[PDB]
C-alpha cells in the first residue's frame, strides 16, 4: 500500500507515500469507481469538529518551517485551542493564511498548472465588510493579475464563514465572462453557459447591450446581504481579437476572448475554516478557449461556421472536418494571444510541465494527487505525455471545494 | 441503492441499479481512486467453484426466461455432482455462447459494444494440439475477414484444469507486425512487438527483417511448449495507406492489416477460465491512425509527415503535431473505405456507444463504462462520450488480463 505509478511511454516508475496522509473521501469504493463523476458530494463546524482540523493544519505548517515539536508550535496549538473553546472559531496568522492558499492550489488534483503553485500572490481581504469594498478588492486583483498582458497568479481572500447567515459570496462563476441571451426565435446569442446568470443580472437591474461578447457585471454579496451589481471598468478587462496566421477570412468571424481566467465560485478550506469567497486567477491553456469555449455544442459552437469557410466536406463525419477545423481554431487562439503579448500556454507545453511537476512532488513530497480525467487535454490526448501517465487521485487539505450556487440558497 | 449519471451536454440523467449485481472489485478504495491505472491487480478449487457456477446458471436461465424451472434445477444438480466428482465442469453450447456474448457486453473499456449480441462463437474445446489450434485460427481469420466485410468472432479453446496444461496463444494479436531492435538503438518495424519478435526468432523463425512483416503464430496446446506457424498470406488482408489530397503520402510506404483480433486475454465464465480465446471485430480509425502510427513508442511518423507538409516544426505552439495527426487519421479512413474494408471513425462509434449505453440503462439497469478508455485519443471533447458521466464496475462473465506466458511457462525442452 505504498503505491506505484507507471509512465507507459517512458517506463518511469514513481512510488507514492503521500496518499497515506489523505483525509477526505473520494466517492469510490472497492465495488464501484466514480472517477468520471463531475461533482460527487447549514453545516457550520461544531466546536469539537474544529480542534482536530486546526491541529492537523498547524502540524503541517510547523513541519514545513522545520519547527515541529517546538515551543512556538506548542504555543500556537495552545493559543488556537484556547480561542476555539472560547470563541467557537479562530483566526489564521497571515503566514498560515498564505501557506494554506498556496497548498490548496498544490493539492488541486484536477489542475494541470500546479507547477507554479509556490508563486501565488495572496491578497488578504478579511477586513472587508461591504459589496463596494469587495468591488474594490476585486478591481485591484484584476489589475494586478492582468499586468498589461504579462499575467500573474493571484487569489483574494474575503472573510470566513461564521454561522452561514453572514457568508461572503461572488455570484459570478468567473470574474470575467460574456453574457448569454436566449433569442425569442432560435437558441442563444452570446454565451449559452451563462444564460441563467445573465438573466439574474437583468432581473436584478442590469441593462444589457445584447451583443455577442458583453462582459457581465459583478454580483457581490457581503455579510449575507442582498447582492449588488458593479460594472468592471473596461480598461481593466484585457481582450484579444482572434485571427488566423494563414487564413485572412478568420478575422471576419468577429471573435475575441478575455485574457484573464479567474474562478470566483469555489470555497477555500483551511484548518477547518471556510472561505466562501476567494476568487483566484492564473492564465489560460489554449484549449480551454479554443476547444471548450468555442466548439462545445452547448457553448459558442462555431465549428460548422469555420469548416464552411475552409470549404471542407461536411457531408460525412469520416472526412474528419470537425477535427481539421478544431485544430485551426486552436492554432488561431494561440497565435492571437502570442501576437498581442498576452500570457498563454499550449496543451503540449503545459502537460510536459506537469510531468516535470509530478517528478518533483514524488521526489520532495512523496506524491502528487492527480485526476487523469481532467488533466488530459480535450484534444490530441495521446500525443501529450500525461495520457500515458498513471495517476492516483486522493483528497488532501487545504483544498478548494465546490459549493451550491447562491441563488438556490440565499435567504432572500 | 440508486445511482445517477448525468450527461452534461444534454442534461440527460440515468439511474444505475445494475452495479448492485457487482461481485468483483475495482482497485479503488474510500480514500483513493485508481481509475487510471492500466492493469490494476484486480489453480481454483471446488470450494469456491460451485457458488460461481450457481451464479452464472441463475443468470443464464433468467435470460432465457426459465428461472426455477425443472431444466434449471436439474442443471444445477448436474453441475454440482460433476464438480464434487471431477473438481470442474463443462458448459453446454448454449451456455458457452451466452458466456462469450455477456463477457463482451460487460467489457467496460470497449466502445464497440453496441454489436455485442452479434458475435459468432466458434467452439474449439475439442482441440488438443497446436496444429489443431493453427487450423481453428485460420478458419477464424477467414470467416472474420470475409473479403473486407468484417464479422465479429471468437474462438474458444479448452478451459484451464490444473493450470499445468494451459492452452495459450503467445501472440497478443493474431495479426501484428514484427519489430527489430537494431544495434544502433533504432527499431525496424513495430517497437511494440520487439520482445515477442525475439522469442519467435529464437524458436526458429526466419525473419524477413522489413518494416511490415506479419509475425508467425506461436501456439501452446495442453501446456506443451509452443510451436511456430505461418498464417497463409492470402488470408491476411492488408491496406496500403494513401491520402485523398496528398500524393506524397503513399510514398511514405505505410500499410496496415484489416483485422484486429486480440489473443492474450482470459475469458471467465461461471468460474471456468479459458486462457486462449482470440476475439476479433473491426478497427476504429484512431486505433491505427493515432496510437499505432503516432505514439512516440510506436511507428512514430509524426515528424516525417510534418516535414512533408512543411509545417512550422520549430515551436510546439504551432500545433504541427496536431495538424499532422488529423491528416494521418484522414488517410487511414480514406484508405480502408476505398478498399471496402470495414472501419468506423471515432465520431460515429462514440455516438453509437451513447445510444447503446442509454439502451442498456433502460433494459438492463446500467452499463459499466471506463471513461478513461472510452474517450477517443484525439478530439476528445467534440465526441459525445466526453461529456457523459460513467460508472465503472465489474460484472461476470468477463474478459481478464493475464501474464505473458513466457514469464510463467515451465519448459519441456
Ligand atoms: C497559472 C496557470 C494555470 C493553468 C494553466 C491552469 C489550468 C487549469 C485547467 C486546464 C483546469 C481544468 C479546468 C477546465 O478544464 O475548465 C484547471 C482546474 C483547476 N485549477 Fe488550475 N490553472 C492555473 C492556475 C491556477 C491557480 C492560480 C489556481 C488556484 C490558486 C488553480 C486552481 C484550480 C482548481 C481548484 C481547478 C479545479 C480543481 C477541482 O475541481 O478539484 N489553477 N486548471
Ligand atoms: C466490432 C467492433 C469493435 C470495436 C470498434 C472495438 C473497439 C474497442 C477499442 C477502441 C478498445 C480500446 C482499445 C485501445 O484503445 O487500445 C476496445 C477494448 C476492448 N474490447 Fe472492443 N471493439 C470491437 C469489438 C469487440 C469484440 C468482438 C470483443 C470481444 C468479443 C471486444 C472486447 C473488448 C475488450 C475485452 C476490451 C478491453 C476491455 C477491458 O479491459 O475492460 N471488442 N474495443
Ligand atoms: C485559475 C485557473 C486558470 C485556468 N486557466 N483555468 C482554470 C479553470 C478552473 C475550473 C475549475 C473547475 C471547473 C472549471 C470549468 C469546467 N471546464 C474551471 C479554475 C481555475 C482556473
Ligand atoms: C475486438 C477488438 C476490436 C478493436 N477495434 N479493438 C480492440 C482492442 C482491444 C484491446 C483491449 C485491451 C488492450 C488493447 C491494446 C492496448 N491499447 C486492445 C481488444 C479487442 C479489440
Ligand atoms: C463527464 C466528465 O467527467 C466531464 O465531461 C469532465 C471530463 N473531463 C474534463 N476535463 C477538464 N479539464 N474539464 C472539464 O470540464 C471536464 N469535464
Ligand atoms: C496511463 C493510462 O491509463 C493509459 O495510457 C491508458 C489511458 N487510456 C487509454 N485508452 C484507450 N482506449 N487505450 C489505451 O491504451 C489507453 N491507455
Ligand atoms: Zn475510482
Amino acid at each position: 500500500r505504498f503505491l506505484k505509478v507507471k509512465n507507459w511511454e517512458t517506463d518511469v516508475v514513481l512510488t507514492d507515500t503521500l496518499h497515506l496522509k489523505s483525509t477526505l473521501e473520494t466517492g469510490c469504493t472497492e465495488h464501484i469507481c466514480m472517477g468520471s463523476i463531475m461533482l460527487p458530494s447549514e453545516d457550520v463546524r461544531t466546536k469539537d469538529q474544529l480542534f482536530p482540523l486546526a491541529k492537523e493544519f498547524l502540524d503541517q505548517y510547523y513541519s514545513s518551517i522545520k519547527r515541529f515539536g517546538s515551543k512556538a508550535h506548542m504555543d500556537r496549538l495552545e493559543e488556537v485551542n484556547k480561542e476555539i473553546e472560547s470563541t467557537s472559531t479562530y483566526q489564521l496568522k497571515d503566514t498560515e493564511l498564505i501557506y494554506g492558499a498556496k497548498h490548496a492550489w498544490r493539492n488541486a488534483s484536477r489542475c494541470v498548472g500546479r507547477i507554479q503553485w509556490s508563486k501565488l500572490q495572496v491578497f488578504d481581504a478579511r477586513d472587508c465588510t461591504t459589496a463596494h469594498g469587495m468591488f474594490n478588492y476585486i478591481c485591484n486583483h484584476v489589475k494586478y493579475a492582468t499586468n498589461k498582458g504579462n499575467l500573474r497568479s493571484a487569489i483574494t481572500i474575503f472573510p470566513q464563514r461564521t454561522d452561514g447567515k453572514h457568508d461572503f459570496r461572488v455570484w459570478n462563476s468567473q470574474l470575467i465572462r460574456y453574457a448569454g441571451y436566449k433569442q425569442p426565435d432560435g437558441s442563444t446569442l452570446g454565451d449559452p453557459a451563462n444564460v441563467q446568470f445573465t438573466e439574474i443580472c437583468i432581473q436584478q437591474g442590469w441593462k444589457a447591450p445584447r451583443g455577442r461578447f458583453d462582459v457581465l457585471p459583478l454580483l457581490l454579496q457581503a455579510n449575507g446581504n442582498d447582492p449588488e451589481l458593479f460594472q468592471i471598468p473596461p480598461e481593466l478587462v484585457l481582450e484579444v481579437p482572434i485571427r488566423h496566421p494563414k487564413f485572412d477570412w478568420f478575422k471576419d468571424l468577429g471573435l475575441k476572448w478575455y485574457g484573464l481566467p479567474a474562478v470566483s465560485n469555489m470555497l477555500l478550506e483551511i484548518g477547518g475554516l471556510e472561505f466562501s469567497a476567494c476568487p483566484f486567477s492564473g492564465w489560460y491553456m489554449g484549449t480551454e478557449i479554443g476547444v471548450r469555449d468555442y466548439c462545445d455544442n452547448s457553448r459558442y459552437n462555431i465549428l460548422e461556421e469555420v469548416a464552411k469557410k475552409m470549404d471542407l466536406d461536411m457531408r460525412k463525419t469520416s472526412s474528419l472536418w470537425k477535427d481539421q477545423a478544431l485544430v485551426e481554431i486552436n492554432i488561431a487562439v494561440l497565435y492571437s494571444f502570442q501576437s498581442d503579448k498576452v500570457t498563454i500556454v499550449d496543451h503540449h507545453s503545459a502537460t510536459e510541465s506537469f510531468i516535470k511537476h509530478m517528478e518533483n512532488e514524488y521526489r520532495c513530497r512523496g506524491g502528487c494527487p492527480a485526476d487523469w480525467v481532467w488533466i488530459v487535454p480535450p484534444m490530441s490526448g495521446s500525443i501529450t505525455p500525461v495520457f500515458h501517465q498513471e495517476m492516483l487521485n486522493y483528497r488532501l487539505t487545504p483544498s478548494f471545494e465546490y459549493q451550491p450556487d447562491p441563488w438556490n440558497t440565499h435567504v432572500w
